[PDB]
């Protein structure tokens, strides 16, 4: 129901931000290198390739299943918004008929008394 | 809570079907006096005189009442209704930003991707 979706809400944002923190990382420790490159001439160590680029496929395969999450939940909530944008409408057409026909009602008793009254000035006249 | 809300509308149905059946009774009565008085000149019973012209009362009173159901509910009704779109708006203003910062990472990590292989590439020499 509803209870489930504030769930997988609060999930994305968890996943999102065990990103966002991953690839701010990565744009610091390769910033890093870059100025040493750039300038210093210190190459770093083959290790530090090596580790450095499964890093960045993690990352990668990161981004792909945080695009699952998405693809997958977006349609079940985009549904279940879709149902309570629903029952908020069909309440207030209700309340709109209903206020239609409380006139149709005035509108009626009136004719009514109207003609209750032409009748009364004929039965004793 | 909508069971709140599913059933102060079952209500005010309820209220109306029984105002309507009634105005609708008054309607019949009336026009049979009506045909009599018309068509005959044959008055109607001088009691019936009386009974209408109460019942005419009641109904009025009914609607007044009815009318009062309304006015008291709806404001209830709103403040229900709005503290819905604005949950289920939020909800989706959020879904809305995820989108957009998947985007700022996939770009993100990308530049550092053609980065890092630029590096990478700096000490293959």
């Amino acid at each position: 129901n509803r209870m489930y979706m504030e769930k997988s809400q609060t999930e994305l944002g968890d996943l999102s931000d065990t990103l966002l923190s991953k690839v701010d990382d990565l744009q610091d420790v390769i910033e890093i290198m870059r100025k040493d490159v750039a300038e210093r001439r210190s190459q770093p160590a083959k290790k530090k390739l090596e580790t450095v680029s499964k890093d960045l496929e993690n990352a990668q395969a990161d981004v792909l299943k945080l695009q699952e999450f998405i693809d997958t939940e977006k349609p079940h909530w985009k549904k279940t918004w879709e149902a309570e944008l629903d029952k908020v409408c069909e309440e207030q057409q209700f309340l709109t008929l209903q206020e239609e026909l409380i006139l149709d009602l005035k509108e009626d008793l009136g004719k009514a008394l109207e003609t209750f009254d032409l009748i009364k000035l004929c039965c004793e006249e």
